[PDB]
Formats: C-alpha cells, structure tokens, sequence
C-alpha cells in the first residue's frame, strides 16, 4: 500500500520489510535484524542503529 516514502532533505532509506528475507548491513557486512534502512537513492541496506551513524548526504 505505502507507495510514497519519506524522502526528506537527503537519503530516502527504504525500510526493508524483513518478513522472511534477511538483511545484510552492506555498510559493515553483518546480518541485520531490525527494519534495515536501504537508501537505494545512493547508499544501500544499512543497519537500523547504524543509520544514525551515517551522516552522509544524498549523492
Ligand atoms: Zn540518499
Ligand atoms: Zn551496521
């Protein structure tokens, strides 16, 4: 249903619905449990708590 995503003044980060499929924090390279934030706009599927550490602008 949710077609629009909170773009904001920077990264969009598309919440990866982990309802059966795992997620790998491309940033670090480990396994992600929580709704990993995947900024397909430039970055990738990063860890939820890691998103706060990523202060990069939307390339
Ligand atoms: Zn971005
Ligand atoms: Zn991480």
């Amino acid at each position: 249903p949710r077609v629009l995503a909170e773009r904001g003044e920077g990264h969009r980060f598309v919440e990866l619905a982990l309802r059966g499929g795992p997620g790998w924090c491309d940033l670090c390279g480990r396994e992600v449990l929580r709704q990993a934030l995947r900024c397909a706009n430039c970055k990738f599927t990063c860890h939820s708590e890691c998103r706060s550490l990523i202060q990069l602008d939307c390339r």
